[PDB]
């Protein structure tokens, strides 16, 4: 499922997302966008072979099991292929994980460098939520 920005920003909000760890919706989905275009169906192969997975390109290097990334772990507890799923569930439990694992929102690289000081709220600018 591609998202618009409004209706993933909806989405986000309705799972918890919206200044979750201080993180105001915007940010989220900034990240969202540059993450993934809004697709859930987003994937994209990292060179140490690991796999980043949905909305918001969850590694499987730490945060799920795809079966293919060796020495792995799988935090969220969830098979990769969950963070693709039209439905964010998901991808949205797996990134409150990942967002208080210290580093907060850098996590998502594409967040650090797009997203990160930027005016984050034009990304929910007019969204009625
Ligand atoms: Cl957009
Ligand atoms: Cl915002
Ligand atoms: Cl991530
Ligand atoms: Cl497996
Ligand atoms: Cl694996
Ligand atoms: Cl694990
Ligand atoms: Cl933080
Ligand atoms: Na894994
Ligand atoms: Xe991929
Ligand atoms: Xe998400």
């Amino acid at each position: 499922k591609v998202f618009g920005r409004c209706e993933l920003a909806a989405a986000m909000k309705r799972h918890g997302l919206d200044n979750y760890r201080g993180y105001s919706l915007g940010n989220w989905v900034c990240a969202a966008k540059f993450e993934s275009n809004f697709n859930t169906q987003a994937t994209n192969r990292n060179t140490d072979g690991s796999t980043d997975y949905g909305i918001l390109q969850i590694n499987s290097r730490w945060w799920c099991n795809d079966g293919r990334t060796p020495g792995s772990r799988n935090l969220c507890n969830i098979p990769c292929s969950a963070l693709l799923s039209s439905d964010i569930t998901a991808s949205v439990n797996c990134a409150k994980k990942i967002v208080s694992d210290g580093n907060g929102m850098n996590a998502w690289v594409a967040w650090r460098n797009r997203c990160k000081g930027t005016d984050v709220q034009a990304w929910i600018r007019g969204c009625r939520l």
